């Protein structure tokens, strides 16, 4: 009824999948060799470990899709392996949500290794006995069971998608907050030093009065942003603000030359000592690695987001062959992106697991 370019149907796609199959077998190959030469000492390494599996279960369905699509009984093994694939994909999606959570929790931190394995087994089993009826199969109980599983699967995606949205939203708000705090504090000090130069090269009392005002404000801002350390990180600020206040008085009284020299006293060795110490106390770096953590949301968005997003228009809202062909391609390519996950998961192991990257540095 409807015809498409076999250059794309029987060639491009089978090759695209062939790429994925190899690229995916090698990376997940040496991955599994690394992962069972690492003791499972946390939630994370454990969820990662399950990912290696569901990835190899994914790769091992590619050939049957490759040979079928390139036109090489022959049709029932297609229904089974595709079930195994769909099983595989929603497992990947489930663990990715857990990995998200697990990673999000370690970014709100300066009983497990046993419940983690159990939750894993729940994941698999609940997918398996949801994948069983589809490959168990006239009897029209099953083609309404398709609307059952298809429904479950939408919920599985959307819940884990929400998880991802929330966790990365909380991680983004925190990393932003952390950035602005440090950016401002650096600003504070930079203003202090900048308005001293202004003072140094100033004529009137108005120039001195203004720069000192900015300095006073910046200093007090710095002090606010720098609570004392639990171990003279409060008395120091009193000295610096003191000098600034003194210089301000001199500048208000009219004596600009004295003002400038009172200002200059921040350049004494002791005052600069104090400054360097107060600058020191201020910087306390402890933020989650940027392009390292976001890899997950990335992989999730590349692989799983499109297949589900693209469905909602033309699942919730035609005879012509271009529209039915547009749909074929959209579905088929999004499903390719889905499969790409088995190749993008090794990246998560690399960019986020210390021990993994070590074996990978070696073997
Ligand atoms: C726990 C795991 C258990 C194992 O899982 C399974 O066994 N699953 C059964 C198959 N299932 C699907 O998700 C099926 C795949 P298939 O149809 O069987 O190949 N997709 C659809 O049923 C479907 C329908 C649809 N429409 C409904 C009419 C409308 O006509 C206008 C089109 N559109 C799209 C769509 C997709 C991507 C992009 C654009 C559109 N998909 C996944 C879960
Ligand atoms: C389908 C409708 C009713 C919305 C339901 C969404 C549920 C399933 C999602 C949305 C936001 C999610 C939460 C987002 C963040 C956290 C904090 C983390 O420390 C543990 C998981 C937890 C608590 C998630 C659990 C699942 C959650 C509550």
């Amino acid at each position: 009824l409807c015809t498409r370019d076999y250059k794309i149907t029987q060639v491009l796609f089978p090759l695209l999948y062939t790429v994925l199959f190899f690229v995916g077998l090698i990376t997940n190959g040496l991955a599994m060799r690394i992962f069972f030469q690492i003791r499972s000492k946390s939630n994370f390494i454990i969820f990662l470990k399950n990912t290696v599996i569901s990835d190899l279960l994914m790769i091992l369905t590619f050939p049957f899709k490759i040979l079928s699509d390139a036109k090489l009984l022959r049709t029932f093994v297609c229904q089974v392996t595709s079930v195994i694939f769909y099983f595989t994909m929603y497992i990947s999606i489930s663990f990715l949500g857990l990995i998200t959570i697990d990673r999000y929790q370690k970014t709100t931190r300066p009983k497990n290794l046993l419940g983690a394995k159990i939750l894993s087994v729940v994941i698999w089993a609940f997918m398996f006995l949801l994948s069983l009826p589809n490959m168990i199969l006239k009897s029209e109980f099953g083609l309404v069971w398709h609307e059952i599983v298809n429904y479950i699967c939408q919920v599985i995606f959307w819940i884990n998608f929400l998880i991802v949205i929330v966790c990365y939203t909380l991680i983004t708000k925190e990393l932003y907050r952390s950035y602005v705090r440090t950016a401002d504090l650096e600003d504070n000090w930079e203003t202090l030093n900048d308005n001293l130069k202004v003072i140094e090269k100033a004529d009137n009392a108005a120039q001195v009065k203004d720069a000192l005002t900015k300095m006073r404000a910046a200093a007090l801002d710095a002090q606010k942003a720098t609570p004392p350390k639990l171990e003279d990180f409060r008395h120091g600020f009193d000295i610096l603000v003191g000098q600034i206040d003194d210089a301000l008085k001199l500048a208000n009284e009219g004596k600009v030359k004295e003002a400038q020299a009172a200002a200059e006293q921040l350049k004494t060795t002791r005052n600069a000592y104090i400054q360097k110490y107060l600058r020191g106390v201020g910087k306390v770096p402890r933020k989650k690695v940027n392009v390292k953590v976001f890899i997950i949301i990335a992989v999730f968005f590349i692989c799983f987001v499109p297949f589900h997003f693209a469905r909602i228009p033309y699942t919730l809202s035609v005879f012509d062959c271009t529209a039915e062909n547009t749909l074929f391609y959209v579905k088929e390519s999004t499903l390719w992106l889905t499969s790409l996950n088995a190749c993008l998961n090794p990246f998560i192991y690399f960019f986020l697991c210390k021990s993994f990257r070590n074996s990978l540095i070696s073997m």
